[PDB]
């Protein structure tokens, strides 16, 4: 599915998003408004072998195990498969582990370079 702006701010509230780790709500929907474009089944193949999958672009060389990517971790323990689902809880839960292992939201590539630094919360404005 393809979230609206409010709607996916809505359901990243419910789990939890707004605030953790030390990152508002604004910076979580706009980092899925230019990772995914707010699709829950977007891929992208990258040079190492990697895909980035889903909402939040989550990638299979660290975080999930899509079965295909040399030097895989699965640091998330989810089959990359599940971060496909129109309910964002799988990678949500993923998110969370990402932006707690010590470089912040960093780990998106969309987010350091198109959402940090501008005033993020105008992603929740009117919702
Ligand atoms: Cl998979």
């Amino acid at each position: 599915k393809v979230f609206g702006r409010c709607e996916l701010a809505a359901a990243m509230k419910r789990h939890g998003l707004d605030n953790y780790r030390g990152y508002s709500l604004g910076n979580w929907v706009c980092a899925a408004k230019f990772e995914s474009n707010f699709n829950t089944q977007a891929t992208n193949r990258n040079t190492d072998g990697s895909t980035d999958y889903g909402i939040l672009q989550i990638n299979s060389r660290w975080w999930c195990n899509d079965g295909r990517t040399p030097g895989s971790r699965n640091l998330c323990n989810i089959p990359c498969s599940a971060l496909l689902s129109s309910d964002i809880t799988a990678s949500v839960n993923c998110a969370k582990k990402i932006v707690s292992d010590g470089n912040g939201m960093n780990a998106w590539v969309a987010w350091r370079n198109r959402c940090k630094g501008t005033d993020v919360q105008a992603w929740i404005r009117g919702c």
